[PDB]
């Protein structure tokens, strides 16, 4: 089952799998056994990664390419994702500590994402103004905006990568990956992926490595033309920084969140404390739209929060790999303790723990117990700050406006779940709510037709749909001039 | 014809109301060496109660909250008081930035019709349905007003790019903390008495007055403002995008720099071509981020065409800006005088040719500057890269297409563009490969308001204008609603 | 309000030229048996001389070959020039209409709003570059108007639907030859002045005035009228459908009849729908293709809710039009009446008369009062024909099913209403009930933003919105290299 | 590799092959030896296929299903269409003569279009209105319409049926498809593909037989929501007959065309004349999309028809299963009679002709050389009537507006190309020629990323591009207060 020794993998630029020198040492999150070995690569790395995507990019070999030659690859990229379904989601489980059934599940969607990224490729599309008069003509070019930058986190590795990576390639981006260094190998297998989809060398390529050294080279550097960010408003703000620092190079941030889930005494309250439950327990909460904050009508909290409760203890946890579990194991140690404090922090700020509060002792690897906590205060640290973790914080509210004052209070705005058969209170949270992932009676639902992206300090820009593909495309207007010009000097 | 006797003193404007200043910029006419204005400098107070009016505003439903039907109809109505006020508009607008009368009035046009654009807009403003889902999962792409716009604007076209922005900006709901350059800060404070006559609500655009490095620094790193449109250099783009990494992730709105290519083919009308390239450097005194300030010229007429460009630039009417017939204003301010001027001076120390002009055109009053071109251009020296934001061309010659490709593309920037040559597939090849967001074939500086503007590369973020610029400063929200009978999770 | 003494004369208008008639229909106020005005009854050479002055305007590129700022700037003009000519436009609606005239101002409004988003669509009308075929293939696809374009308009909101089609024909450089309804013609010419004097150039827009069967066949026959917009009954929508096989192919964007289902649910709020309901039936004395003609209620709540209907369906001010509180004015045309009555008669199949069931006689014009028939078989006349008139049929349901089966029961599919705060019940009623134009908890609500049109045989095509825009233009793809 | 004894299919209805009763035999148009057996169904057979389809279209099991669920049906059939690549071209060829190069070609575009669909099932969206006010939403639903009839030719059976069934099927519309009777071969095919692909059953069902007998039954079909047909404009018109006399049904009409090709003399005339050639003897003229107008600018005209002379006269004629043929069978003999009696009518009007003429003689089939006449008077018939043949007429032009106007000469409207290197005359040409399909500097380029279509009477309506997936939605505007 488990590797008997790390697998070591390669980096991958301009088509060429290169032996790493030095490396990460990757053990499994659940099960505290080497998994994978991760080329720490250096700024030169990247420097030759973007090169290669110079290159790739200006030589035509991608974009200069009919829609109808990259939808080819990535729906061929698609199916070999299907093919290899087990064994990008072991894998994934090797290094996230995800569930298996989640992980096959995820690729699931990470396939929905290539086919939508084809079928995007195609429709991309700018405007005609033939409206302009007899002698004017105008159009809006759509062209991909070049060499991309793709950071991403560890949280969904490879499903972030494929909520990415397609559509930017979509438009005949060319891509300089850094996956997280503790969540690789399964970016290094789409590159394999891409390849044997027929991806041209250059155009895909895993500057495998850490934030600070890969990462910030990448952000910094003088020849991406956008970088796509996933991961923390903190190292967010560092991407815009570099931006402004070198090349202004566009930024897709998809950063951090504390998303609301907004529960009316009207919702059916068995879906409503499930769907709750699954959002902040999803991949054990280490999930920017997990539904973190439970903004519940007083008239039911108590009760819906106890509903919660028994959702959440009989959420199967355990060996990630047992088809059966539900939640994985915390991903890094990093967030494993951050969360942990959170937890005391919560319990040392005053707030009640109605479950969970502490980890899941396994003997190996890192569980922590799916948690919620009420009585919590707007000022407390578990209601303000992300935990990335499975603990839900819950607040009560008489009205809605108070409801969606209660979810806009955050300095983020990525994702918000209300929970009402009301329609007009859905609308209402829905619309005056600040985010940018909605669901009504439903939480983490709906596939790559749709864009993706945050409010305020979520992010900039969208990711998936047509959206998320004309996000690393270039605007560009185009006025011709038929008529004799009228001078402007007799 | 005729001065303010004094200079006019302005208010600054928060929520729907005009404030005395206490300290006031004393801004002289760069054409005439004359005060004509006096303008609030604001405190970061002011600036933080416009945020907050401007917050209030936008929560408070009293313009998000309205049919699109009644933005538009403020937008529809601002737009006539433009027609009606555009003598008095271009009149303050040449006071304080000097360009000539007739081209002011005649941006006042364009801002007409960018009023008219984003009243249109405001209506069309739409998001998607994915009822395409399933029978239990319906989507829904909405977009909705970001909410509190900082928009900041340079002196070179201060009505037209606040008009450029400011409707496009409103039309989604948004409301609006102005602060126009300090030096041409005038016709902005008209926009908001327009506005205000316009029926806009209160707080929905305000006008904070000051300096970049006051006033706009504070809008760049508010905590309370969610987008900022900011028009202006490269330099101070980067630190609006510090400063929004610094703050709140505000998003940015960025038309900075340009150092634009003109290609000039063998095969175009070169006549109309060296007309064009004449204007492209020379309207507003070469002082616009689009101007076509690298002629780029197949060699084999390159002799011919930067002759016929000297010829072009030798008739170009530099004068009184409110001669009607003054086709090219007073530099607007004493440092991009200078700063145009270095670049006279570098460009010969490094040994470029000056064909024409070089120097000021001196009426004894006022700051005014020769068209002025320079040929044997390599790419390196500065008058190749810089953005002088001057009237000085620097002509670069080319053989092939790609060649002309390549030093259209050799530029950290990547505003504007335009492509001379009757041959399709030239045209096509340049449109197409050529990095930059506003492309002019056969043409310059021509197009409304239907298309989006903005840059690639170092030129900016974002588009302005059209339906694009609207929905700049629109968030995207998903949703997903499920219907029937959620399959639970747990057992 | 003071009618006229004597009944205006118009011309028609041809060319920018107002043209007398030599025929003249002769038009009574529907309201006060008083004639109101004189129309020209114009010919097949009048109407081939208006669709030659549209060929013409629209081939010389004096108003297609314009800039859509050019055209947006007539438009808004019109717009302006429709708000100071509201009380004239107004009167002269009431007069033909019988239509109240509360309600012929706010017409006004939307027909404002129409010309406004028309002028905003005529900027932002568009097509597609598909830059992404390859280095050596660019695609694009262009919008351009279709040309002459026939614009025939029912009498129940002459000015209304006419602003409703007019101005979002015209945004794309489109001209216009227009036949209004014969007996509501003025509105339709003072339009044509309206447009002339916001500058629209000479033969753009074209009124040639008469009956359907001689100048609407003519249009719809015509061999040089690219595309006819047809509002009005699905009979006639079938004779241009016909006229467009059988002549040169026109495109036809028909907005035809309705039997259009109001679903309301218990757990709506069953006051405002009963409001609603009262009001989607009796809005212009139900002369209205987008009506709720068919009440589909919860049995729950039927009967209960069937008098909240009745209750506020015999509170309708009925009255003088030009009484500024009458809420619904007269039948327009005597065969509409007689067909509303004869239906009531009809409908007399054994359904159960619950309010109104007879004309309101205040002396003088047509009224009937707005009636409401329960125990409403499906299979009845009242059930599924459109009556046109201020005439309830209420159906009961149990389930989301029935009600969607039921609202689904007829060829139309123009509008539909869901009264229910239950989002799952809204949402299934709007997706599975196939009308064209949806109102959640309200009704009639919706500007000229969004397009509007029928399913199955309640027309072809949308109207409004850039929708609208765009369906009288021709979409021409474009490959090059 | 003829067949021994003609393929005798069944139609396909209800996921079911359905045995003939009657038969339709048909013999390779190129090599005269029976090559199929084709149902003649019934209008009971069509009524029970439109059941089927309603069936499948009602019960969700295809309208119902997420867009992902469609698109991977879709792609699936894709990748069938590329494995079944060299068999569905063989009874392509078979059934219509065209060159097995150009039928496994066309078949390479049937996958993009299926890719295409595939993509715009996801990416079909309607509208959100989120700026009407709080408390307003408006919404834009787009729905798959319902049953869709598909009717097309027999010049590109599996092309123009790829062009079509799965952008229809993109929506969640269900099909009932009459091929060519000629060419019914590759629909039962793609009836197979869709099967094993995992279309759901009643989704996509072929009902073989003539167009009087099947085709107007779904005209006229009181169930079938909305028609697609491609084919002549006569038939097409009756289409449109039968949409008034039955339920209003939308038709998607691909109709004939007199298409120009614009030559100017600064285009690359080599080029200009290798594409002029190919695009009158491509499919052997049998094609709606032909440059059957050369329209070459005076200046050059004789020596560019000369080197189109050159040109069709080294195009390989011949067997069509010889991968080097480039131009096939006359598919049809009444066609085949049709291009020889306009060649006969051409020479009869006085038209010089400069190329072909005639037939080429194989012993075998019914082949026709490519023809080219000048001195072709607008009022010849090879100028203004569709041959539908590799029969090209040239008119000369010394201005613009003289190609312009010479282009836009004709009742049709489907497809123009221009040929210039002047961005100038080469845009001005594309936006006045009134054309739906347009070409600069190529010919018969585009794939399925842009809506195809015509202008006047070469058809209503687009298809291909998500415009074409949206051809067979319903927009539903939804007010929500
Ligand atoms: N869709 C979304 O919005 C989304 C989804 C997932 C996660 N997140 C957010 O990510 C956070 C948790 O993920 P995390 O702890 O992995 O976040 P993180 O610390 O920001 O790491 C994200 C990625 O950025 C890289 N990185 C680190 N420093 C960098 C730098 N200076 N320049 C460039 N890249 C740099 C990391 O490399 P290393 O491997 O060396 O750390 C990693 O690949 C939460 O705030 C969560 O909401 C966002
Ligand atoms: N559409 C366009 O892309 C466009 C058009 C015009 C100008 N430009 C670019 O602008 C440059 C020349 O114009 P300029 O000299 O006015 O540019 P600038 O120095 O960037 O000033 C632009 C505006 O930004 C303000 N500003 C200055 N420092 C700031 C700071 N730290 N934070 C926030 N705002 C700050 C200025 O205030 P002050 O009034 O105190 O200076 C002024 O209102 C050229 O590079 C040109 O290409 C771009």
């Amino acid at each position: 089952s488990l590797p008997l020794k790390p697998r070591e993998f390669g980096f991958f630029i301009d088509g060429e799998w290169r032996a790493g020198k030095d490396f990460f040492d990757r053990s499994s999150p659940a099960h505290d056994v080497p998994v994978t070995r991760i080329p720490r690569c250096t700024r030169e790395d990247l420097d030759e990664a973007v090169a290669a995507a110079r290159r790739a990019f200006e030589n035509g070999s991608w974009a200069g390419l009919a829609a109808a030659d990259r939808a080819a690859v990535l729906l061929k990229a698609a199916g070999l994702l299907r093919e290899r379904r087990d064994d990008i989601a072991y894998w994934e489980v090797l290094e996230n500590g995800k569930p298996i059934s989640q992980a096959k599940g995820e690729i699931d969607h990470c396939i929905a994402c290539f086919e939508m990224a084809a079928g995007a490729a195609r429709m991309l599309h700018g405007d005609t103004f033939n409206n302009l008069g007899e002698g004017l003509f105008g159009m809006v070019l759509r062209e991909p905006i070049g060499v991309v930058g793709l950071i991403t986190p560890w949280n969904f590795p490879f499903m972030i990568l494929c909520e990415r990576a397609p559509f930017i390639l979509a438009s005949g981006c060319t891509l300089v990956v850094k996956p997280a260094e503790v969540t690789s190998a399964t970016t290094l297998l789409l590159a394999e992926i891409l390849a044997d989809a027929g991806l041209p060398k250059g155009v895909f390529n895993v500057v495998t490595g850490t934030g600070r050294t890969v990462g910030q080279a990448m952000t910094e550097h003088q020849d991406i033309d956008m970088l796509s960010f996933t991961g923390s408003t903190g190292v967010g703000k560092s991407c815009i920084h570099a931006a402004a620092d070198s090349n202004l190079k566009k930024l897709g941030l998809e950063l951090g969140g504390k998303n609301p889930i907004v529960v009316f005494a009207d919702s059916n309250l068995e879906d409503a404390a499930d769907a709750v439950a699954f959002g902040i327990s999803f991949n054990t909460g280490q999930c920017a739209v997990s539904s973190s904050r439970l903004i519940v009508e007083r008239s039911v909290a108590e009760k819906f929060e106890r509903l919660v409760v028994a959702k959440m203890e009989k959420i199967r946890v355990g060996d990630p790999f047992d088809p059966e579990t539900q939640i994985g194991a915390i991903t890094t140690e990093a967030q494993n303790k951050t969360i942990l404090d959170y937890i005391a922090k919560g319990k040392a700020e005053g707030a009640k723990l109605l479950c969970g509060g502490g980890i899941v002792d396994f003997g190996k690897g890192q569980y922590i117990q799916p948690t919620l906590f009420t009585d919590v205060k707007p000022s407390m640290g578990i209601a303000r700050d992300e935990i990335f973790g499975p603990v839900l914080a819950s607040f009560h509210f008489d009205t809605v406006d108070e409801a969606i004052a209660i979810a806009n209070d955050t300095v983020y705005g990525l994702a918000a779940s209300v929970w009402s058969k009301d329609i007009d209170k859905a609308l209402a949270v829905t619309r005056r709510v600040r985010a940018g992932r909605f669901w009504v009676n439903t939480i983490m639902s709906g596939g790559p037709e749709t864009p993706l992206g945050g409010f305020k300090q979520s992010g900039w820009g969208r990711e998936a749909g047509l959206y998320g593909v004309e996000e690393y495309t270039q605007i560009k207007s185009v006025h011709i001039e038929t008529g004799k010009r009228s001078h402007w000097i007799s």
